[PDB]
Parts: structure tokens; sequence; C-alpha cells
């Protein structure tokens, strides 16, 4: 599988979005798992998952890679309200699109934040949530915020260049040797590629601080089974709230892998693949 | 399998042990699994793993449940060091005597103690290591000692009765609904069945009380790949020794169970069965 | 000072409340601080703070130590709503009825989730705020809940005995020497006194379970300089809780007493005193 | 007080320093207290200290700011062991030659570790000890480490610049405006009066981990009464070490303060300095 063999565009209308064209990568046709990416500049769902669509795929799922909104190759936007509750209206406009009744959600950080609203606004809509460092969920009982990564985040997205991706790219992972060229040229195509996303997003983030995105309080309405993965070396969303979902939503498990950034799937993909898909067959 | 049809003995000689009668139940003819029960009046292998005994002989392991010394139909015996060690030592002496090179061992509460010192101990005799919950590993950073649990654990070897069991069984288990007559009686019996085994526990309590167990300065001698597991709910270890595990084993994942006590392996089988074969066959 | 000389009466009105009779035990002239008590069965103020009351008033403060609705001498009540917000009704009325325009106020758990309803609801009245172990506040991300003292608690309320009372106070505090006969007897006296209390305590919890205290989501609305104590060994109110606060208040400290249960203005009177004393002066 | 009007010099001989040239700035005559440093390029005793001496001289003691060796003015030094406990060496090797019997240790961070270091060497020399967010007490059950702040002061150890300078003190402090031109001009005319001290202290980190300073298993052996101060927002010393001193150490209390990061001492002067000299006084 390739990101071009994959490649495919649907235009979404959904509360505010009007014709609104939304990029994802698809492979397979068994049940359908949406995957949502990050927040980070030059994110999006093929390079956020490339090492998890094809044993997906394998095991007989329906794998879509979804670009939200002001990422990648789906269009532009400013946002006004939180992101994760307007990123699941996407997920919500594209299912409509594509005739989807059901899906398993997978999402990390931001993605993670998508995945939680679009739980608890369409709980009709989801099958099974897998969460991984979701972002969003209010203030740590340990860490310091803003925390280390959103730091570099922000710093990237106000100004970006190759040496202060390079430098996100460090904090984000554990493992300083996962980061190739290849991984790093990739990511700097994609910010080079969109700068509007960049000027977007911080207009977005002013609008809309990380406070907003907060739905702690609703955690008890989710009746989806969830597996909550959380890397033990995340630095830009803090491993206590791992604990917070476990406490928080009703029938909810948590792994967290050694020796992992805030990249699980990446970082630990086998154990990562065998640990979801387990949980999608038998949860 | 039955624990009538499984059960064997073995003489032991290793260190301290002279002719120590040890007892078991065996099944299945693969890589040899061997797990160890926790420190409660009247625990046992059979008892302890008796719902994961036929899933792991199923996927292809020989397993070995073991009594530790000074427990159901093990030997009588007053340690005057942490049991941890002298039930590691018991493990090396029952693998001698049946010429098994390696085993991968599992272990709950006292057993999860057992298996670290044996990993520590003899690292060229284990395969994989997997804990739940192990005891002994210092003070917690936020539970008040000793724990809940361990509290009602003293009170019935000191003044045994069948009110004070099932008030222990109440705090061991999340779930009340899991407490059946079977489960009582079947305790009850044990414990009636062996009185010097409750006598001799607390004498052994007294020459090396918890403190002398903490072996966590060694933890980093660790070479096994290690799977922790955690009752999110568990009232007699407490749950921030997980992260303790997971920081300083090398190796090593956590996984934490909603809605479950000091017995994950009863109170969540099925996705504890599946995950620790994954973890054995795939890690 | 004593219970006798101190002892005085009040009809309040606020609210659900008509000519409503509420107990307070007051001595002194300056500032007022208003003493607020736990919700255990026999709880009342003078017995809570009557370590504090002395070295409050002779540093200055006009101190009450109040009964709150449906505890010791105050009236019998049955509340549907959650305690914490009704107790705070009842310290307005009382402040109303006594002409007093601002308090600083001290409570421990419950009084603490008393403390915490009145800033909220009344921002215009409150002076300080000092909280110790207030309960109420959600989930722990580590205890197991209901905690082990509040199992006890309820115990006693449904099967009030001396035994269950010494029970309870032996998981209460820290230093088991510190359990009398005078402070067994003292709230045994309180128990046998208003058995009426005890029943309207069960009744009022099935109506509004501790879910229904948690103003956590209310937290940054308080402008009060506050306080917050705990002891390191409660096993009644979690200790994250105590972090809880202190990231979500705005302008909060936290101080931890070792070895300390739930009543650390009794178990740790001499430094409690000096600390507070310090801050009513000069934070 | 000055700097200059309080600057003395001492030789000390203890253990390996011999004829070792030690600064520090004294004031006043009562009991001694003597105040240490944490270990960030250009710290010393005056700067780190500033607005505690004059508080701590009018309450009534003798207080020392003492440079550590390999800082400030003191003698340069490339150390082989962990900086915690050559350290303490030279604090007594102070004390002797001043003929000081016992002294109150203060420090923060690094100075955090020698002091505990010298209670744990010298237990007959110490009165009381007071810790702020110490250093080098093993991993963070939360944090991922290098801590954050700690990354940059190795950065700036290594590339010394204002503007690196800069970084480290908007990381070090929680409230960026308390980054004048004084603070920042002041540092680094330290950082390159000293270039020597930036080399040796990179020298001696590859000799001695952090992880050799980790005296965890030995807190057990303080007898001196003690108070622990961590800011919340500490991004260079994890805030839960400060649990686990207060959990090792049998006579400690832990105060947090909100909206500080590592210089409780400089960001909370007012409370840091009440609180300390009543502990000292009262405790
Ligand atoms: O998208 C990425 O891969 C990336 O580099 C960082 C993602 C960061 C987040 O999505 C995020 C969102 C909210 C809070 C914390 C983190
Ligand atoms: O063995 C059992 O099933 C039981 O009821 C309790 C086990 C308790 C432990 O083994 C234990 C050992 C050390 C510390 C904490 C707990
Ligand atoms: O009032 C007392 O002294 C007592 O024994 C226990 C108090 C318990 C509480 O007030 C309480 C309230 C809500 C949650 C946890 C604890
Ligand atoms: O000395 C300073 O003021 C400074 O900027 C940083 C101090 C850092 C430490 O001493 C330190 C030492 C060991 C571990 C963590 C932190
Ligand atoms: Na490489
Ligand atoms: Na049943
Ligand atoms: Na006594
Ligand atoms: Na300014």
């Amino acid at each position: 599988l390739t990101e071009s063999s994959t490649s495919k565009f649907v235009k979404i209308n959904e509360k505010g979005f009007s014709d609104f064209n939304i990029h994802y990568n698809e492979a397979g046709n068994g049940e359908t798992v949406i995957m949502l990416h990050g927040g980070g500049p030059g994110a999006g769902g093929w390079s956020n998952y490339y090492r998890n669509v094809g044993p997906f795929v394998d095991a007989g799922y329906r794998v879509i890679l979804k670009d939200s909104p002001g990422f990648n190759k789906s269009d532009a936007v400013v946002m006004d309200e939180q992101r994760g509750l307007v990123n699941a209206r996407a997920v919500k406009g594209l299912m409509d699109a594509l005739d989807i009744d059901r899906a398993h959600l997978v999402g990390n950080a931001m993605g993670g934040a998508t995945a939680l609203n679009f739980a608890l606004e369409y709980p009709d809509r989801i099958g099974k949530l897998i969460l991984m460092g979701p972002g969003g969920l209010g203030p740590s009982m340990f860490a310091p915020m803003p925390m280390e990564g959103i730091k570099l985040l922000f710093k990237l997205y106000a100004e970006p260049s190759y040496e202060t991706l390079k430098q996100m790219l460090q904090v984000f992972l554990y493992d300083q040797s996962l980061i190739t060229e290849e991984l790093l040229q990739g990511r700097w195509e994609a910010i080079q590629r969109q700068p509007e996303h960049l000027k977007n997003f911080l207009i977005s983030a002013q609008k809309a601080p990380l406070s907003t995105w907060d739905v702690t309080a609703r955690l008890g309405e989710i009746k989806a089974k969830t597996f909550i993965t959380w890397g033990r070396d995340d630095r830009f969303v803090p491993l206590d709230h791992g604990l917070k979902l476990l406490w928080n939503i009703d029938d909810a498990r948590l792994h967290v892998f050694s020796k992992c950034g805030a990249w699980a799937q990446w970082e630990h993909a086998d154990e990562f693949n065998r640990l979801v898909i387990d949980f999608l067959r038998h949860a």
C-alpha cells in the first residue's frame, strides 16, 4: 500500500461545514476503523499511521486514515470552537458521505480528543474507542503546563524551520535513532506545502485555548469499550491523564509502553498493532 | 482438568531446604510457565489460577501451579528471611528437581515478589516475567500503609473465621457478585485444613517485616521481558507500584484493568489470558 | 474555655431553612473565623476543634465552631441535595443572623466541602479559605473508592456501637495512642444522644451520593487566598485531591503533614495552629 | 547587606580537599544557617539567596551563603564522585575551619542533594534540614527524564550564550516578569568570569551521572527535622519527589507553592522566609 494508491477525497456537509474537502487514505473492506492524527505542523493520516494501516487491513478491517480539517490535504479552516469537537463533526460528515453506519475510532493526541468528542456527540455511530495520549483533558496533577512538547509545537507553527522541526521530533520520540532523514523531509514537505494551515492553526488556538477542549466532566457518558494507550515518556500529553480516563470511563483499560514518546503506534508498532487488533476482535 | 488429576509432589533441596515437600498442579507439555500465588490465608496454586490453567495449556504451554512453602499442600515452614527470596529459592529447587532449564514466571502479590526475586537471583533460569500487583516494593507515594487489604489479611491469619474470610474477599475483589459460596467454602477448607500454616505465617512476618521484601534498588538488574498488570481497584498493593516497576525495569509494559481488585487473573480472566498468551508468543 | 461557657444557639432563615436551630461555640472578638467539622457519626464543632479554639482566640480572632445541620446540637434534617451546598447555605444563614459581613473559613472533610461551596456561592462573604482534606471532589487517580475510612463511617452510621466507633477512630488517626477513653466516650455520647441524626444522615446519603458533591469544575471561580492541608496518611479523603485543589484554585498552597490521618488540626495541632494563624495574618 | 560587605574566603581540608578555596557570604551572629545553591551555570550563594539573607539575619540567625566547589568564587574542581556527596564534604570542611559545631541547612536542587548527603554523612553536625526541590533522587513516577530544565542546563553549560541563558531562566521561573535585565546580566557575568567551571562541570557529569546521586535507599537514616518545599511548576526536579521524601524521611513536612518554578526562595520569598523561620524557631 502507498499514499498515492489509497488517496481519496470527499466533500462533507455537517453543521458548520459546507462542501468542505476532506482528504483520507483508505484500504481494506471489512469493519471500518477510522484513524485520527495529532495536531503538530505537517501532521496527516498517512504519515501518522503508515506502520499501522497494513496490519489492520491484513486483519480484515477497512482502514480510513483521515486528514482533519486544517491539516495536510484537507481544506484550510479557522476554528472558533475547540478542535476536538469541530474535528468530530468532520468525522461524522465523512461517515455520512461514505454511508458508514458505525466506525471504530483510533486517535492520538489531538486525534484522541477528536475521538472522545465523537463518542460523546454521536454515541450511536461509534464501535470501539482507542485512545493514545489524548490531548486537552485539563490540568495534570504532576506536569507543569504547557507541556515541553506543546511549547515546541507552538514554536514550529509560528517560526517553521527544518531545525525546529528536528527539535520537535527529538522531543516527540523517545528513541532518537528513529529520526531518519525520510521522516524529517516528509514532515517538512507537508509544512512547506501548506503554509496557510500553520497560520490558521495559530489563529484558531487564540480563539479556543486548550482549556476549552476539556471534556473531563462528560466522560461518564461514554458507553464505548475503550482501550487507552500511553507512552511512559510522552512529553506532550501527561501520563496521569491515562489514569484520569481509566477512572472516569465506564469500560476502559490502560496500556503503557516503556521507552515511548507521543507516537506509540509508530515507536511500538508491532505491540500496538497486536494489542489493538486483539481488542477489536475480542473485547 | 481438575485439581486431583493434575496434583503432584516433589521434594526439593536448595540452600536452606532439605527434602522439603512442594505440592504443585501440572498440565500441558510445551514451554514451562510457573504460576505463583499470593500470601493470603488458604491461598494455593490451583485455587488462584484455575481460570488460567486451561487456556494456557490450550495455547501450548506446560503449566505448573506451585504451592509456595508454608501454603496449601506444601510443607510447613517458619521463615526468618523475606518470603519473596525464600519462595524464589523454592522455585529453583522445584525446577532443578524436575529438570526444567528455563521457565516463564507469572506471579500476583506475594507471587509477584517471588518472581522478581527469582529473576534477580537466577537470571539464567527465567524466560519472560509476568507480574500482577507484586507485593513488598516499599512505600507508596499515595497510599497509607499497611494497605486496607493487608490489615484484613493479618486479621484473618490471627483470628480465622468464615465471616472474616468473607470480609477479606469483599476487599480482594472489585465485583462482589463473584463471591460465591464455592469460593468461600474452598478457601475456608484450605484454612481449616492447615492451621499450622497460619501460625507459622505470623511468626515469619515478625521475623521479616514487609520492608525487608523491598528489592526496588535491584530492579535495574532485570533483563527479562516483563509484563506488569494491575487492578485499578487493588486495595492490597498500591497502583503506583505499577509505575515504579515500569520506570525501573528495562523492558516492561503496564496493563491496568478497570473494575478489578487484587485477583486480575480471575476477575478479568479472558482479557488476562489473551494478553499474557500474546506476550509469551510475540514479545 | 469550655464547651458550656462558649455554647450558643441561633435560628437561621436562608433558602430552604426556616427557623432552623444552629448550635455553635464562640470565643474571642476579632476578625471572625468559622470552623466547620467533618461528617462522621457524633461529629461537632467543639470536639473537632477544641485544640484550635484557644490559640486562634489568643491570636486575636473571633472563633465560631459551628455544628452543621443534622449534627450534634443543631436541628435534625434530611437533605435531598449534596451536603456541602446545604451546609454552606446554613453558614450564610448564621452569618446573616449574627450580622457578620465576611468570615475566614476553616473546614476538614465534609467541612472542607462546606467551605468550598460557600466560597463558590457567596464570594463576597468570605475572607481566606483553609481546607483540610475536603471531601467529595470526585474520583482519586490512585485510591480505590469508597475509601477505607468512608466504609467504616457508613458502617457506624448504620450499626452504631462503641467497638465500631473505636475501629473508625483507629483508621481516622495515624497515632493510635491518641485514642483515649475521653475521646471515645465523648464521641459515643454524641452518637447516643442523637440517634435521629444517624438515621437522617443515611437517608440523605441515598438521596445525594458523594458524586453529587463534586464541585471540581467550578474551582477556577474561587478568588479567596487558599491554604490546603492534608494528612499524608489520610484514609478517608485521598492525598491526590490536595494536588487537584492546588492546580485548580488560583491562589493556593499545599501543606502535607507526615504521620497524620484525617484530623490534622488535632493530630498536629501546634504546627497547624502556627501555620494557619501565620496564613491569616500575613498571606 | 551587599555581596561585597559579606564576602569571605576560607581554605578547607576534608578528605579529598587540600587547601581548597571556598567563597561564602556571611551576615548575622546567631545560630548558623548554611544555604546551598543549585547547579546551573553561573549559580552562587549570594545570587541564589539574596532575597533570604536579610530576613533570616533579622530573625537572629548567622547566615552563610556558600559557593559549592566548582561554582562562582570557590576553587575549580573536576569531580569523579556524585556532587551531592563531594559538596557535603566541602560543607563539613567549611564548618570545621570556622569552628561551627552544628548548622541548619537550606538547599535547593543540587544544594538539596548536598544537604541530604550532609545529613546522612554527618548526622551529629546538622540541626534542622530544609530542602527545596532536591535533585538526584532517581526516576520520577510521572515525569520523563531528563527533565526539560535539565536539558537546558546542559545546553547552556556546553554552548553558553546570553540567549540560551534567558531560555533557561524562562523555564526556571514560573512568572516571566521576574526575568529582569539585572538577573540576566548578573548570571551572565558569573558565566563569563569562570569559563573553566563550565568545562569542569561537563567533565564531572560524564564521570558521575545523575543516577549516582540517588540516596533514596538511605533516607530512613535521617533523624533531622525536615521541611521540604516544592514549586508546583518546577520543570527541573519532579514534584513527586516531594512525596518520596515525605514518605521516606521520619519527621518531614511538605509545602508546595503554586505558580512557582525551581527557585521558590526567590519567587515566593516572603512566604518562604516566614515558613522556614517559623520552622527553625518552633518545630
Ligand atoms: O501531530 C503530531 O504528530 C505532533 O507532532 C504533535 C501532536 C500534538 C497534539 O495533537 C496535542 C493536542 C492537544 C494537546 C497536546 C498535544
Ligand atoms: O493470596 C491471596 O489470594 C490473598 O488473599 C492476598 C495476597 C496478598 C499478598 O500476597 C501480598 C503480599 C505482600 C504485600 C501485599 C500483598
Ligand atoms: O467527622 C469526622 O470526624 C469523621 O470521623 C469523618 C469525616 C468524614 C467526612 O467528613 C468526609 C466527607 C466526604 C468525603 C470523605 C469524608
Ligand atoms: O542553579 C540554578 O539556579 C539552576 O539554574 C539550576 C539548578 C539545577 C540543579 O541544581 C539540579 C541538580 C540535580 C538535578 C536537577 C536539578
Ligand atoms: Na540509524
Ligand atoms: Na450471583
Ligand atoms: Na497513652
Ligand atoms: Na516587568
